[PDB]
């Protein structure tokens, strides 16, 4: 009972943390959707 | 000597994902990069 306390608050922070990675991946996303935006309004002006 | 065995697979992975984390936000201080100069020719070229 004293070994699975600090198995389960353990668990705990492992759950977490990729909760917290998860949030901060989300923002490798929408960059990355407005950097292509970004390009294709760069493309669409240098030709002009 | 299952849960000790368990506690170091959830211990293997809270340093594994975290690990990940570290090669993650570093990226997500690339496209900052990669943003912040790409911006600066956006208004630079809607300038010229």
């Amino acid at each position: 009972a004293a070994t699975e306390k600090i198995a389960k608050q353990l668990q705990h922070q492992v759950n977490e943390i990729q909760g917290k990675l998860d949030e901060a991946n989300r923002t490798l996303n929408d960059f990355d959707s407005a950097k292509k935006k970004l390009s294709i309004e760069n493309s669409d002006l240098l030709r002009q």
